[PDB]
Formats: structure tokens, C-alpha cells, sequence
């Protein structure tokens, strides 16, 4: 391990939460930067995020100068820590940048490893937005959190699109645009997502439904995905119908304004 | 394999079908060797002939395949991008 002794003290104390140690550790020490990092293990953000520890991820957070803290949001949304999603999120990269609303593949030049993970690729695939990840894992709490902030699952762009930007995706690396489209489709999808991403939701995932049945007859590669999407947006359908006690929702719901 | 074969027939196949589904795991054949997959073709394809030629033991072989068409369908799977895809598809 090509760490040193204090280091290894502090990633211990951070991965094991030991607050006061850490406090100690990271207060007024000219060493022990706080991005250090295994060659094939976890930063001390990382570590004090897959074990929920909201007082040692506040405390790494303080620190301006923090590697990979996308990567800590995604961990915490992937999780339930909705407290250590809040805190990440009221970090000053996120508030102050276009980082938290776009993927980690196409935010910036990304030069700085903030969505990175150990070695080599990210935790997740690059095309998955904190959003899209929240609305994956139906996080309701994160979904709606990352909602209040602007963060908006956009909609892909139609199948036979013949846009600069939609054919430039095409032109390379197409399974990871197609991989893309149905990661965008499950994040628009979800029962949480769709029940709180904007006003009229039965109506939006009966339309939702259509489009995704339509592209299952298109694609004739992803059916089975496009088919189960879909599902879950007449499942989502049934269930809001379903909950009704009162004749006035029925009607309601069985016609709009 | 001889000497082993006078006596204890049925111990022998059992270290057989052991030793196999010591080769044939997960685990063994993502950290045994490099390129896994190929190797783990190449091992089911063996557990499927051994199934045709034992005819005692063919649950227990056509499992064992089971297991390597599981791992390299599953290998295949994670893949996210098309470097992965054309690397796994075919070798150097
Ligand atoms: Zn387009
Ligand atoms: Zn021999």
C-alpha cells in the first residue's frame, strides 16, 4: 500500500466514523491531504459516505479542495441517505455550477475527477444523472430534493432525430447512446418520478406509457425493456386509479380540468 | 488414472465432478486466468461433452455448463460500453 501511517490513520477513522479522530486528524495538519486515496480502494469521502456517517461527511465537506464528491452523491443517492444527499448537495461546487443538473459524461471538460470513481470508469454509467439515478432507485425524498433544485430528467429526443447533436452520439460508440435512451426512459418511468415531477401525473405516464410501446415496436432490440417500462407506467396508472375511495377522484381521474 | 480406476470407481468420478465444480465456479474462473471468458467457454463446452460421454453423472455436467453460460452471459452483461462489447465479442 503506498500509504503512509497518518493517512491510513485518518481513512480508518473516516471509514469507521470516528468523528473526533477525524476532527483531529484534518484540523490545522499541514500533511494528510483529504482526497488520499488506495490505488484500488476509496477516498475518505467515499468511505465516510457508504457508511452513513452525516457528522464525518460534513466535516470532509468543509474542506474546499474534495475529490470525487459527484461520486459521494451518487453514492448517497444509490443509498438512503437522504441527510448526507442534502449535505453534499448544499456543498458549493454543486450550488454554484451546471454540475448537479447535467450527466457526468457531458457536464464540462470535466478535467476535475468530481464524478469519477477508483481507477477507470465511474460507479454507475456515465449517462446516469444524480436524477436519473434517484428516480432509478425510486428515492422519493432524493427525487423530490433534486427536483427543488432544477435537476429535471430530460427527455431524449425522438428515434428518428436528425439533429447535430443527436447524430454526432450516433456516429460513435451507438450501444452506449441506446444504453443511454433506456437509462433516460427508466429515470422518466419510475412511480416516484412521474408521481412528482410535474401536475397531472396519470396523464403524463398514460402518454409516457404510449411513447414507450411505440419505440418497443421500433427498436425490435430492446423490447423487453421498452415493454417493461411501460408496464411500470400502467402499474403506476392502475395504482393512482386503485387508491381512490370517493367518487369525486374517480371522476377525477377518469377525465382531467 | 489407472490405479485410481482399479479401485473406488464411484470416489473417483466424485473427485471428478468436485474438481469440476471447482473449475466451474464464478469466482475461480473470474480470478483463475486472464481472458475468463474464453476460458470459461472453453470449460463448459468440456462439461458438455463429459455429459454426452458419462451418461451417469448428466445433471451434475449440464449444471456445471450451466454455471459457465451463466458467467459468460453475466460477463458479457455489465458491459456499458461498446469498447467492452467489441473486446468481449472477440479477443486481442
Ligand atoms: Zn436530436
Ligand atoms: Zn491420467
Amino acid at each position: 500500500t503506498s500509504l503512509t501511517a497518518e493517512e491510513e490513520r485518518f481513512l480508518d477513522a473516516a471509514e469507521y466514523g470516528n468523528i473526533p479522530v477525524v476532527r483531529k486528524m484534518l484540523e490545522e495538519s499541514k500533511t494528510l491531504n483529504v482526497n488520499c486515496v488506495d490505488y484500488m480502494g476509496q477516498n475518505a469521502l467515499q468511505l465516510a459516505v457508504g457508511n452513513e456517517h452525516l457528522e464525518v461527511t460534513e466535516l470532509l465537506l468543509k474542506k474546499e479542495n474534495l475529490a470525487r464528491i459527484g461520486d459521494a452523491l451518487l453514492l448517497a443517492i444509490s443509498k438512503g441517505y437522504v441527510r448526507i444527499v442534502e449535505a453534499i448537495l448544499n456543498h458549493p461546487g454543486f450550488a454554484a455550477s451546471k454540475r448537479l443538473t447535467l450527466s457526468p459524461c457531458e457536464q464540462e471538460l470535466q478535467d476535475d475527477d468530481f464524478y469519477a470513481y477508483d481507477e477507470d470508469g465511474t460507479r454507475f454509467s456515465p449517462d446516469i444523472t444524480p436524477i436519473i439515478l434517484a428516480a432509478h432507485c425510486q428515492k422519493y425524498e432524493v427525487v423530490h430534493m433534486l427536483l427543488m433544485k432544477g435537476a429535471r430528467i430530460e427527455r431524449p429526443h425522438d428515434y428518428f432525430c436528425k439533429c447535430g447533436d443527436c447524430m454526432e452520439k450516433q456516429r460513435h460508440d451507438s450501444f452506449s447512446h441506446s444504453r443511454s435512451r433506456i437509462n433516460a426512459y427508466k429515470g422518466l418511468a419510475s412511480p416516484a418520478y412521474l408521481s412528482l415531477s410535474s401536475e397531472d401525473p396519470v396523464l403524463t405516464a398514460l402518454e409516457l406509457s404510449n411513447e414507450l410501446a411505440k419505440l418497443a415496436n421500433i427498436e425490435k432490440e430492446f423490447k423487453n425493456d421498452y415493454r417493461k417500462l411501460s408496464m411500470q407506467c400502467k402499474d403506476f396508472v392502475v395504482g393512482v386509479l386503485d387508491l381512490c375511495r370517493d367518487s369525486e377522484e374517480v371522476e377525477a381521474i377518469l377525465n382531467g380540468d
